């Protein structure tokens, strides 16, 4: 039924990588280790992933599991179902903006969440909890104007 991502929500169109692999981008783990916007206290959440779109990561309060499909109208974009320990459910969106698959990707996510006003993010995942922000990325950061990523609570 869903079949573009929400009013208000940034397709980024001309702005995304040319060729992203689906299946170099949801292997293996990635932490969250940066973000635009940033809550208080910072986090390290570590994104799960398996086969068929399905991640799990350590949330705000539990583990929170997630079902992905692609976005028909949108290239580039996935929408997640959600579900969390406490019984919670939710949608979220994402693309994936830049990527080396090995080290780092630069994600674009954003969701309604119950509001009619989005809350959307830049966020920065890395292969290792140590991971910072990779020289590749320094003038895609600026071309979008994120020169001041909040690191977040991974080390
Ligand atoms: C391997 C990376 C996969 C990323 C998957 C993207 C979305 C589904 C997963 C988690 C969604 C979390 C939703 C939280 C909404 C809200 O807390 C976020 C505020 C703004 C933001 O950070 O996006
Ligand atoms: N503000 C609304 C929606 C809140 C909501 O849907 N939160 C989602 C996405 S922020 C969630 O539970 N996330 C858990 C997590 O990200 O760990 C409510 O309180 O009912």
């Amino acid at each position: 039924e869903v079949t573009s991502i929400p009013t208000g929500c940034n397709a980024l169109s001309g702005k995304i990588m040319s060729g992203f692999d689906a299946n170099r981008f949801f292997t293996g783990d990635w932490y969250l280790t940066h973000s635009r916007d940033s809550e208080v206290p910072v986090r390290c959440e570590k994104y799960q992933t398996g086969s068929n779109l399905q991640l799990n990561f350590n949330g705000k309060n539990g583990d929170v599991k997630c079902s992905g499909s692609t976005v028909s109208g949108n290239q580039g974009f996935y929408s997640f179902q959600c579900t969390t320990t406490s019984g919670g459910s939710f949608t979220s969106y994402m693309a994936v903006v830049e990527t080396d698959y090995a080290n780092y990707a630069l994600l674009y996510r954003c969701g309604l969440y119950g509001s009619t006003t989005p809350k959307d993010n830049f966020l920065l995942f890395n292969r290792q909890s140590s991971g910072e922000i990779p020289a590749g990325l320094s003038t895609k950061l600026n071309q979008l104007e994120l020169t001041s990523l909040n690191k977040l609570g991974c080390s």
